[PDB]
C-alpha cells in the first residue's frame, strides 16, 4: 500500500517510497543497514531493519531501549532517530521495525586506517568526550566504546551509534557483542564501574589511532588483561587490596612487570615530526593518554577534566558540551525485564505513537 518492499540486501525489506535505491552497507555491525535516499526529506537516510525484536528477553530490551533513548536524545556527537516505522498494522501479527537516521559516510575505524593529523585526531576525541558526558549527564555510561560503534562524516563529525550495555559481560547473549580490546580493567576485573569507565575506552581508541593497531589485543578473557599490565605497568598496592580474593590472588601471583613508559610506547616519531609544534602537540597528546589510561579509576581523568585539557580545550564550545541534559519517558522502569508478550506490545507502542 504506502509501503514497498525490495529482496536486495538478503531480505525483503518493506519500506515507504519516500526511501528508494536502497543499499546495504552491513560491514561488522550487529545490524544489516540500507542506505536509502528520501524524497519529502532531500537528505540521503540510511534504514535499519530489526529482526524479530520480540524474538527473546535480551532482543526486546536491547531494542526498547535503543528506541526510547535515541527518541529523547538530541546531539551533534550521538546519533538521532529521524522517523521509527513497521509495515504491519496489527498488533499481532507484528514482527518487524525499520529505523532511519542520519547518514554517515564511515565508521571511525575506516578513518583510524587514514593516518589523519593532530587537528582532526583532537577533533574526533573532543565529539566523543561530548558524547560521553551528555550521556553520563542522564545518568548513561557506556562500556562499549569501539571504533566500530562510532560514524563519522567527511566534514569529520563525529556520533555514536549505540547506548552501551545498560546495568549490569564478557559472555553475553547474540543480541549483543563482546568486544574486549577497548575494555576497562575494573569490568575484566568485577571490581565494579563508575562513570570513569568510558574514558578508558577512548585512551584505547586515541592509542590505536596514532598506533595503528589494537593498543591490547588479547586472544582471550584473561589475555587481554595480562596486555594491559604488561606495557602499562604493573598495578600498584592499594589498587590491589580491594579487589575480592579469588582474584586478588591472580594479580599477585601473575609475573611482575615493569611496563614500558609512554615515552618509548608512543615516541614522536610515528607523529608528525617536521614542525616543533608537531612535536609539542604530541607532548599534549602524550601526558592526556597518560591521564586516562590509568588502571586505578579513582585516580583517572574525568569526562569533565579531559574537556579541559590543553590537547582538547581549544574546541570547547558549550553547545556540544554543556548542552541541556537528556530525560528519558519511560525510564523508570528501564531497568526492568517483563512477558515476551508485554514486550511486544511496548515496542509497538513506541514506534506507533510519533
Ligand atoms: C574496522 C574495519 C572495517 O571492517 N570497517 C569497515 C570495512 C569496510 C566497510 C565498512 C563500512 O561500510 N563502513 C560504513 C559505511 C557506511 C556507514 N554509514 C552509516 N551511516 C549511518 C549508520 C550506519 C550503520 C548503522 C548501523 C549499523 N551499521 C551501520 N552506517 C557506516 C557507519 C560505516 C567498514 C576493519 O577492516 C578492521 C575491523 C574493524 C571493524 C575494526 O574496528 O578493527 C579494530
Amino acid at each position: 500500500n504506502n509501503f514497498y518492499s525490495v529482496e536486495i540486501g538478503d531480505s525483503t525489506f518493506t519500506v515507504l517510497k519516500r526511501y528508494q535505491n536502497l543499499k546495504p552497507i552491513g560491514s561488522g555491525a550487529q545490524g544489516i543497514v540500507c542506505a536509502a535516499y528520501d524524497a519529502i526529506l532531500e537528505r540521503n537516510v540510511a534504514i535499519k531493519k530489526l529482526s524479530r525484536p520480540f524474538q527473546n528477553q535480551t532482543h526486546a530490551k536491547r531494542a526498547y531501549r535503543e528506541l526510547v533513548l535515541m527518541k529523547c536524545v538530541n546531539h551533534k556527537n550521538i546519533i538521532g532517530l529521524l522517523n521509527v516505522f513497521t509495515p504491519q498494522k496489527s498488533l499481532e501479527e507484528f514482527q518487524d521495525v525499520y529505523i532511519v537516521m542520519e547518514l554517515m559516510d564511515a565508521n571511525l575505524c575506516q578513518v583510524i586506517q587514514m593516518e589523519l593529523d593532530h587537528e582532526r585526531m583532537s577533533y574526533l576525541l573532543y565529539q566523543m568526550l561530548c558524547g560521553i558526558k551528555h550521556l553520563h549527564s542522564a545518568g548513561i555510561i557506556h562500556r562499549d566504546l569501539k571504533p566500530s560503534n562510532i560514524v563519522v562524516k567527511s566534514d569529520c563529525t563525529l556520533k555514536i551509534l549505540d547506548f552501551g550495555l545498560a546495568r549490569t559481560t564478557s559472555f553475553m547473549m547474540t543480541p549483543y557483542v563482546v568486544t574486549r580490546y577497548y575494555r576497562a580493567p575494573e569490568v575484566i576485573l568485577g571490581m565494579g564501574y563508575k562513570e570513569n569507565v568510558d574514558i578508558w575506552s577512548v585512551g584505547c581508541i586515541m592509542g590505536e589511532m596514532i598506533k595503528g593497531g589494537v593498543l591490547f589485543p588479547g586472544t582471550d578473557h584473561i589475555d587481554q588483561w595480562n596486555k594491559v599490565i604488561e606495557q602499562l605497568g604493573t598495578p600498584c598496592p592499594e589498587f590491589m587490596k580491594k579487589l575480592q580474593p579469588t582474584v586478588r590472588t591472580y594479580v599477585e601471583n601473575r609475573p611482575k612487570y615493569a611496563g614500558y613508559s609512554f615515552e618509548k610506547l608512543f615516541p614522536d616519531v610515528l607523529f608528525p615530526a617536521d614542525s616543533e609544534h608537531n612535536k609539542l602537540k604530541a607532548s599534549q597528546a602524550r601526558d592526556l593518554l597518560s591521564k586516562m589510561l590509568v588502571i586505578d579509576a579513582s585516580k583517572r581523568i574525568s569526562v569533565d577534566e579531559a574537556l579541559q585539557h590543553p590537547y582538547i580545550n581549544v574546541w570547547y564550545d558549550p553547545s556540544e558540551a554543556e548542552a541541556p541534559p537528556p530525560k528519558i519517558p519511560d525510564k523508570q522502569l528501564d531497568e526492568r525485564e517483563h512477558t515476551i508478550e508485554e514486550w511486544k506490545e511496548l515496542i509497538y507502542k513506541e514506534v506507533m505513537d510519533l
